[PDB]
């Protein structure tokens, strides 16, 4: 690896992803005895012990290409298992914010990363593990957490312009709008990870968050744990 | 409709669709006093009770097109609630003829059908309803019936030539070939209706039928009763 | 074949195949001694005599995905002449219904079936074969029969909307719309077959008004079903 | 019109376009009383008579986009009945050197010049008019040449590679390969021209001259003016 | 070559391009004891001396396969050095006729010729040689010539209708509009050729043409032969 | 902004823009009175002045999606000038480690994020400001730096593998590859801003230590920022 200098061996094969380093740090309070694996590029990486297991946290910026470049790194320092904790903003109006979302599937335009690896422009299902999500809804569940089950679309520009766009991607089954969930579930298909996600609604497009962010993480790293 | 001819409170909200027009008849037998409510070219369409609820069984035809416009008409006519009941050929190995494919997504080539509908190329995440999939495994699993669960590729062209066909989808996340899957998902999403798919395997492109024909079938039935 | 399944030498070299297996049925009486070769998956297939010459007629059901693998599993079974008779929507005000349009070419969306065939996007001139549609012609006008050519706009989503539908394809210089010709023009183009397609005017998208009665339709189609014989067993 | 200079009235209604300047002065000789209506950037256009009527022979230069200026151009000026006549190179081995071919359509592959046109890319068929394509068999089985009817390739890169060429573009249907005809069917079909075209084989790519190039100038001019 | 009969020895390394067999002519009074060297199919084709250097002049049509054909067959010849001097229609309200743009780069739809070339539908950059182009803005700068420096749109349908046509591409970063520069800059890149281009502004799609002509021809000799 | 929360007037109209908030930082001590700007999720945003001048070094992390962001958040709060300083993989074998490369434009798939802003599938031409990167090239050689004019690359998937990537980009008229170039100026043209870019050779796949690759970046460094004081 060339962006993540995590020593081979400090990297768990269970490992929860955000894109914010500053959720990282927060979040490795959760851990027992975490330590600093790697730092460099602003890619700061936590591994520690949770419910008896070894887990790691790590960030992954913004973005399909950083994600991806992420993704495949820690998975050559033995990581398989991966659960995006993200914030998103809602597509329709009876969510609430801070309430959360279980992806299911991604939507997503063709673009350059997709074409890479699959090498044509078909539309691969991007999904998550169907076990791990199930996990995720037994978790959030036992928390008596607010969650809604549904696809997202994963843009790769926030801040182009469509006078349409709630209208668009509501209308096509999608319940919210965030930017990895479509490149993290194919390339996990294609590279044999298992992956989910697991999102805070941080906005609402059609119409307290800390702790928001602390109760779901928990939920989630029972999950990852369990 | 001009294509289903069946008088309107003739057809349930709840659906099971086959394919073969020849396999709705067969199951037809597993409902009580089963009235055949159209056959208008070839569309077998038959509303009988199963466990205290009505349900209609019929037939869709082969490929998405097809599919398309009968799911379109039936619910002109009352139904929200479709699973599709068919065959499919596998990916993977391990998966013997016989048992079964409970589907989680599906891939598919950009093609003319989703361009009409979506009236672009984004690659609309093209899953079952959450809720309705999961009980499928819940019926299956209460029958013992042996099933896996995964994405398929919807082909269009089903004697169209590829030398990597196998390699490339199972690469891809899938573990089975089928022809209406994606277009039963996208345009539920798209136009409101819940659905869900169990595939019976009948045959392996990388390696007792009627019986597990039936078995299967009264588990969707159950499903759908539910 | 695993979707057609007829017997060695039940299927004719030439074919007339429609979409609905009830017109294959009420055609199936226009031919001699006619026998059901195939009833599998509700793909009604009849081969019989007509003017002494044999020849069969298919069910294809609804679809390009539909009617490939009809077509390959006739061809399989020794067939290579294919004539669709169909029903279609005319796009432009002077096409009256129960005439008829004799199909010189497809538009058609890219992508999935031609993808999969072609191995790319390249906009494969889809027409028919050039000597059978000049002999569909030929028949048609000797019947006198009402028809028109031109080409047609093979749609994959009939309830698709598009408000901008007919202006679109009409512009485009298509007549009718219907689901079938763009995959069998384009298959038949490959796989070295000879086909050719008579649609009969069952809806005009271009002016409201009037529906076509159930008798006046299936006179159109009877009438238009034995230029299309003439014409196979030429 | 800026590239076509000639005048209203200096243009007739039935057309023969070529590709060579120097061909459109060659056949001019075949008309009565030819004169020179144009030569502004080397786009050569006469205007005679033949048969009892008024004909203009006008110089296209090589390409999509350049036949597709003088057309318009010429349209504006009055044309709308256009017979391109140019030369091609032959796809198939039994087609021999200065016999001709009778195009029936033409493939492409989608382009900028259909996309600005056509607005999206579909594959509107691109087919010359039924009527006029079957007076130019007549007028040719008239004068007793050999000819073949069939489909071509319009290519953009008459340089480019392909190692497949021959075999690709002759399995789907094409028997010989030139650059027009595809934007002639296509823009005539939008715009309500009546196109067709004849050529030429001077080359085999899978296997006297001006003579031939004379004796169906003869063959086209008489089916202009039927 | 079947195009530009020309004979080896005949063209020279360095070649100024135009579409205009009218304008090659009337350039070639720059050049001391100007040759034709080729007239087959109208592309006047002179060669001469200017400033102790061989030079070129040549007539490739309009439009992006017409201008490649030229340019693969002059560079069978020879020529390895190309800069196009042009017409073009202005996008912006601010420049004026009879100036000058020297263009940085081109924008263009995704085509036929660019698919055939580049096997692929990757936009790859369009850019001319920064050398030379540096070079002809010394060149203009030294005779006192009013030019602009940006990228041009290279349209393949001069007539087809857009409404939003000036608003879409001058607010895509293009400053005007013409044919081939496209298809030059970028076959040059794929083929080593070096390659530039300098426009006269006929016309403003936002709001002494001898003179300007003659006055831009000799800096582009200058450059040429510097 | 959502992503860079800078206090007012806290960013300058021209930035040097770079992908690791490492070398941002490391960059920040080239400049007088140096301040922290933002640190928010990571992107680092030093002010200072330079020869004199007021400027700013941002970082962009890796990628499309994200230097989008980060440069249309730096526009809201005042920046219009960007000349972007990265690290990059060359693709013929005459370049050399430690050597610069002064992009002229930039080669990349369609889809996503052009898609989008685009609304179309144009190829749009994604070049630099022509006059900000000749005084770029004047800056280089001015300070004697090896350095090579020419366009690049712009991959969405470093790891994605392609048996004939070296030999398809290079034939393409590329001589280097990274991964925000064509985003840079695509969006550049399209907002109004005047970009550039100028790229570390740490890596040649047709064929460097910590020193000899943190020297070469201070180095250009000096010369780039004398271009955005200029």
């Amino acid at each position: 690896p060339v962006h993540i200098l995590a020593k081979k061996g400090e990297v768990a094969e269970r490992v929860l992803v955000v894109g914010d380093p500053g959720r990282a740090r927060l979040l490795s309070t959760l851990l027992q005895n975490p330590k600093l694996t790697n730092e460099n590029r602003g890619f700061l990486v936590y591994t520690g012990k949770y419910n008896g297991e070894t887990v790691s946290i790590a960030t992954h910026g913004i973005g399909g290409p950083s994600i991806a470049i992420v993704l495949e790194e820690l998975a050559m320092l033995g990581a398989n298992v991966f659960i995006r904790y993200g914030t998103t903003g809602a597509l329709v109006p009876y969510i609430n914010l801070g309430e959360y979302i279980i992806v299911t599937g991604a939507s997503y335009n063709q673009g350059g990363l997709f074409y890479q690896y699959l090498r044509d422009n078909a539309c691969v299902a991007s999904t998550p593990d169907f076990e791990l999500t199930n996990k995720l809804v037994t978790s959030f569940s036992k928390r008596n957490l607010k969650y809604y089950v549904g696809n997202v679309f994963s843009s790769d520009a926030f801040y182009a312009e469509d006078e349409e766009f709630v209208k668009k991607w509501s209308s096509r089954g999608n319940i919210a709008v965030e930017m990895e969930c479509a490149t993290l579930f194919t390339l996990s298909k294609v590279k044999g990870w298992k992956s989910a996600t697991v999102l805070v609604v941080s906005d609402n497009l059609a119409k307290e968050l800390e702790k928001s962010v602390m109760d779901g993480a928990k939920a989630v790293l029972d999950t990852l744990t369990s």
